[PDB]
């Protein structure tokens, strides 16, 4: 079933095979971003913090897109609306620019206990 509503603008993402939800989930996921385009997290999270708190900020290695965690729902969707879309300037000094993702859960580099 070919179906999909509230998407990312690129396919970048359907190719990974990173699938995202319609609602609001405390995480998210940057798409066009993540350190292979040279984005430090110093330089990511900085825009994470000034819309919400910022819990956990996973960046995967050689991975465009990352997963950040905010301290309340609240906060993530302020900022899936707000930085989704938003141009932010890279290493290499050029906009880029990033789309925010709602995400249920996300391969966390931690034990998930319980």
């Amino acid at each position: 079933g070919s179906s999909g509503s509230s998407g990312a603008k690129h396919t970048l993402l359907r190719h990974e095979g990173i699938e995202t939800v319609s609602y609001a989930t405390q995480s998210l996921v940057v798409a066009n971003g993540g350190l292979g385009n040279g984005v430090s997290r110093n330089q990511l999270l900085p825009v994470l913090e000034k819309c919400g708190l910022v819990d956990a900020l996973l960046m995967p290695p050689n991975k465009p897109y990352s997963f950040a965690r905010y301290r309340t729902t609240e906060e993530s969707k302020r900022a899936y609306v707000t930085l989704n879309g938003k141009e932010v300037v890279d290493d290499l000094g050029q906009k880029i620019t990033l789309y925010l993702n709602f995400v249920e859960k996300v391969q966390w580099s931690g034990p998930s206990s319980g």
